[PDB]
């Protein structure tokens, strides 16, 4: 089997992705956040606290005939960004562009954080990152990915993020008209239950590159592209007025600025992010500063290869036996 569906912006910056998915008998669709950088597939319901909910399409389990309470389990999350939710599970049938999952586990919120209630574009996340990531309570519960894995045609989905417009998830092929040139593939770390790999260093614009490993998770779910200092000062010491912000919290730069593009290294293949990717617009109404799509991952712990970098790119998540990374230029 495959499944191919549309992945669409939430809003004119990219800050994040929605992916139409099919849950319940009859269908109930809600738009999910689809997130390589975890493992849980949550969604507002009729159990939200309801002053929890602002616009948001809600689940509605006994509306669905294949809905049923998975006894005892409970979830909680909490996100890299802060966020966080949590509350009790159910399996159902899932679908994701034609690709049917039955007794998927539902993760239905009882509670969620402020930046959740206050994203309407957003009715939950489905989760591709590694199941041992679950959060789900006393029995871990596996991702959509890993359940339709053996009947996929091929043990992949693939990334192709647009830039300011609507991309697509495949689901068990990889569309060889949906990239330019090859495929480079790239060994993965699954020990902390991430997609983890090592780039081979970058370039700031025009400039030469620099080789150097720079170890980090291809995700998904955060908006912009998290590098080691040394790596984002290099950057943005290339933008006449740009720098980093305490206040605001990381780098900023004119508005006038003509940004240079950003390339990272895959093997000996090179990924080059247009400088226009890295404009993430006034840091508030009608501000000439404007909120760089580059910042430190110092205090992360870890580097994120984020929309920002992803978007340049076509990428295959390999879920074969031995995991891997592939990427294209586009």
């Amino acid at each position: 089997s495959t499944g191919s569906a549309t992945t669409t912006p939430i809003d004119s910056l990219d800050d994040a992705y929605i992916t139409p998915v099919q849950i319940g008998t009859p269908a109930q669709t809600l738009n999910l956040d689809f997130d390589t950088g975890s493992s849980d597939l949550w969604v507002f319901s009729s159990e939200t606290t309801a002053s929890e909910v602002d616009g948001q399409t809600i689940y509605t389990p006994s509306k669905s005939t294949t809905a049923k309470l998975l006894s005892g389990a409970t979830w909680s999350i909490s996100y890299g960004d802060g966020s966080s939710s949590s509350g009790d599970v159910y399996t159902d049938t899932v679908s994701v562009g034609g690709l049917t999952v039955t007794g998927q586990a539902v993760e239905s919120a009882k509670k969620v954080s402020s930046s959740f209630t206050e994203d309407s574009t957003i009715d939950g996340l489905l989760g591709l990152a590694f199941s041992t990531l679950n959060t789900v309570s006393p029995t871990q519960q596996k991702t959509f990915f890993d359940n339709a894995k053996a009947s996929l045609d091929s043990p992949v989905f693939t990334a192709d993020l647009g830039y300011h417009a609507p991309g697509t998830y495949n689901f068990g092929f990889i569309d060889t008209t949906a990239y330019t040139g090859s495929i480079t593939y790239t060994a993965v770390s699954t020990k902390q239950g991430f997609w983890e790999w090592t780039s081979t260093g970058y370039a700031v614009g025009s400039g030469t590159f620099k080789s150097t490993s720079i170890d980090g998770i291809a995700d998904t779910g955060t908006t912009l592209l998290y590098l080691p200092a040394t790596v984002v000062s290099a950057y943005w010491a290339q933008v006449s007025g740009a720098k980093s912000s305490s206040s605001v919290g990381g780098y900023v730069f004119p508005c006038s600025a003509t940004l240079p593009s950003f390339t990272f290294g895959v093997g000996s293949a090179r990924i080059v992010i247009p400088g226009d990717y890295i404009d993430f617009g006034p840091i508030s109404t009608g501000s000439s500063s404007c909120f760089g799509g580059i910042q430190s991952s110092a205090g992360i712990g870890i580097n994120i290869f984020g929309d920002v970098a992803l978007k340049a790119a076509f990428v295959v998540f390999n879920g074969a036996t031995t995991p891997t990374l592939g990427f294209a230029s586009k």
